[PDB]
């Protein structure tokens, strides 16, 4: 399993993929998600 | 902040952190904690 | 374009799509989404 | 609950409901109101 | 002699339906507010 | 914060230039007066 943390430089509500997938990926993540919740962005990694 | 990814070898309910986190420095994580909802066994790292 | 409304069977909080398109078709609508912040099952169907 | 979708046949941007209400009740709705951002004329009705 | 308006300057966000701006307004010791139907700012009305 | 507004009862026809607006302004007992950009009103503003 991947691992996982919120976005540091995404700002906002996250609303859709990705936008959130860039933040991630240019914070050195593989992908981003939007926490379908809280509208956070959650970026991913391997571990 | 802290990467986090669920514990592959914690058993059960997380009930405390000590077990947790025993069980998440065996995984090469730093520390373990219990989520306090669905009682998973969570590990951190820096990332 | 397709009409919206809220589903009138679907229970509980819509965390996926298909259990919502499901109830959404039981229904006699085509399709079925979660709404991104309060969880809703909103039905589309032709107009 | 009512169905709804933007009116296909209103021009320009959604200020006062009558002319909305119009163009939707001609689009064989029975109602239209507008939509409090974006100023989009939202026809309803029952489904 | 229309109504004296500016913002009001309390509320605080997105004017979204009038109660809630109206509430604000009246605590400024105007007589009524409304959302402007294209920024969605909660703007406070009186005599004046 | 920003002042209460309206718009002047005895400025005659269209608001082209600030001052003759202004001057309408205070003989109303407003601080100042301006021109709406699309309309031309005259508006006269003063704290609230
Ligand atoms: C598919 C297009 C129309 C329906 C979309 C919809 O209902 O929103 C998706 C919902 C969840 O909502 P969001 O992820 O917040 O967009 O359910 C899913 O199946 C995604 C599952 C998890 C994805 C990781
Ligand atoms: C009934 C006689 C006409 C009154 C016109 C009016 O109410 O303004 C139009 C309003 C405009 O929206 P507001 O921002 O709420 O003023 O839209 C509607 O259709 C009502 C509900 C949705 C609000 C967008
Ligand atoms: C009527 C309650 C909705 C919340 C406040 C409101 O009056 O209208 C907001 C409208 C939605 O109005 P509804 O069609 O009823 O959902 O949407 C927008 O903000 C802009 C366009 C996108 C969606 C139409
Ligand atoms: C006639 C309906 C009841 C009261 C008036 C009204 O509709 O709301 C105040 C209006 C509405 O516009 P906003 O305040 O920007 O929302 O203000 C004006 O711009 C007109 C002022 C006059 C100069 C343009
Ligand atoms: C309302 C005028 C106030 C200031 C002067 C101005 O705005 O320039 C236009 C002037 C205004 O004159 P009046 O309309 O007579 O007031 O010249 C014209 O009338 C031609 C337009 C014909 C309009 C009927
Ligand atoms: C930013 C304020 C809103 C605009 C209204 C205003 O200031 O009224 C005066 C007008 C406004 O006309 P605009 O160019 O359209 O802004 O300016 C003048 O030329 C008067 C010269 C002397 C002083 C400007």
């Amino acid at each position: 399993k991947d691992c996982k943390r919120e976005s540091n430089t995404f700002p906002g509500i996250c609303i859709t993929k990705p936008p959130c997938r860039k933040a991630c990926i240019r914070e050195k993540f593989t992908d981003g998600h939007c926490s379908k919740i809280l509208r956070r962005c959650l970026c991913t990694k391997p571990c």
